[PDB]
């Protein structure tokens, strides 16, 4: 264990995911984020997640089509933009300054995603 692993098999995050999502006009890319933390205290030392999360995701928008983009899920990048350490708005200008189309770089955990009606 030169370096050590903890985790049976808790919020087991795979491998990362790229989607391409078309902004609209009267209606936004239908996607929301949680939190959003750029500065948080040094000495604080644990397991937990500051980066960005999908707070929602509309259906009548081009991200809930998708189906590829769920509340829950971690924003590491979009439109080739690194967000995972930057703040709730430093992520959102990034969403909507993303260089259409604008891509996802997120990791659904352990789940699995959902049906048409």
């Amino acid at each position: 264990g030169s370096s050590g692993s903890s985790g049976p098999n808790f919020s087991h995050w795979g491998p990362p995911r790229i989607v391409e999502i078309f902004r609209e006009p009267n209606v936004s890319l239908g996607i929301s984020i949680v939190g959003g933390q750029t500065v948080i205290k040094r000495l604080k030392n644990g397991e937990e997640l500051k980066g960005i999360f999908i707070k929602q995701v509309l259906e009548d928008s081009p991200a809930g089509k998708t189906n590829a983009l769920k509340t829950g899920d971690k924003i590491l990048e979009v439109s080739g933009v690194d967000l995972q350490n930057a703040s709730h708005s430093e992520a959102v200008e990034a969403i909507k300054n993303a260089g259409n189309p604008v891509v996802f770089i997120v990791q659904s955990l352990s789940s699995t995603p959902r049906v048409i009606p």
